[PDB]
């Protein structure tokens, strides 16, 4: 956005932050983009999430590209880069919004990497994240029952009304759905595909994060 | 106020000019046996705040007399239309909650043609398309609701019923026929899908859409 990260993603730094009487230790955000997607409109929903007007807890608005992105490789290898990343910038209590294939990736990295790298995730926000289905379905199974049961991320769906009448369960998980009804999110999209062009979906995301903040 | 057929209505303030030649659109409430009235008034009443075209005569307050227990949709589909032309009106609007959207479609596929008033616009609201009736005679209202239909309809339903298995409060062929037909409403308070702004909202919408056309 704004300038260029440690880990070398682009990052947004936040003037509301550090204002006076600041939080004593904030709340980075982190965008990641599903493969061969585009990082330009993950970008404007960032910029769109900034003109809405983020609360002054949120350190920074982060983005997962450039430095270093790869087209093909492994869903634990790309999970391990996140963390590493997270980890050169010192950053604590990140909010993860993610894309396609890479909710699972910020999944993963919420499930098993990040409590042992004492990085905590409050919020994981995945738009239109295959979790029901290269990846196996073992790995997913064992990523549900994560997801579902011992889970301490609050996870929320954002998909199309399209794969919500679809059958099969299409970018949420229904037992976590089931637990907790206001996970998911179901956007009109009139023009295909722009399930990320919507102010609705920015609109959900601020309230979320305010939900959170306000906690 | 109270409407020709006696039914309770209200009346359009700005309403229409003088040399208007139609008569009339009027918008149609039909509820199921035994349902609460005065949550229609609320949205009928919420419509009026956020603002209902000028070109729309009233909004009027259906199925009324009577709900009884064990009477075919069949009966109040009759009962419907016969207030509908006490008032004259025509190309009226329907807006139907639960069973009673299957009589306001039921009307709109077989009655609607023998009054020859129009039905533009058929909303229904947790309507039990997929399942005393006939699941038979379900399915032939969804065949002609698909394929011959000339009614625009559209489906509100909560996001609880949209993932759940099945087609609930929608008809998945109409649906692929027409995206725009189904709307999923969130529902913060259970259970009431008609009470959220946004199902208003999004009639009130769909009206600037019919009347702008």
């Amino acid at each position: 956005y704004w300038l260029t990260s440690p880990a070398g993603d682009q990052s947004y730094q936040n003037p509301n932050y550090k204002n006076e009487e600041d939080n004593n230790t904030g709340t980075a955000i982190y965008f990641i983009h599903g493969t061969a997607d585009q990082p330009a409109a993950f970008k404007r929903v960032a910029e769109r999430l900034i003109d809405t007007g983020l609360p002054d807890e949120i350190c920074s608005l982060n983005l997962l590209a450039f430095d270093q992105r790869y087209q093909g490789k492994s869903i634990k290898f790309f999970a391990e880069q996140l963390k590493n990343k997270i980890k050169v910038n010192q950053h604590q209590r990140v909010i993860l919004m993610a894309h396609s294939r890479g909710g699972l990736v910020a999944s993963y990295f919420a499930e098993f990497l990040a409590k042992e790298a004492s990085i905590d995730v409050p919020l994981v926000i995945t738009m239109g994240t295959p979790f029901n289905g290269e990846i196996n379905s073992e790995f997913l199974a064992q990523l549900k029952q994560e997801i579902v049961e011992h889970s301490v991320s609050a996870y929320h769906f954002f998909i199309a009304k399209e794969d919500a009448i679809a059958p099969g369960e299409s970018g949420y998980i229904k037992d976590y759905v089931d637990k907790y009804p206001e996970s998911l999110h179901i956007l009109d999209r009139h023009g295909h595909l722009s399930i990320m062009s919507s102010h609705r979906l920015v609109s959900h995301i601020s309230s979320l994060l305010h939900d959170y903040i306000d906690d």
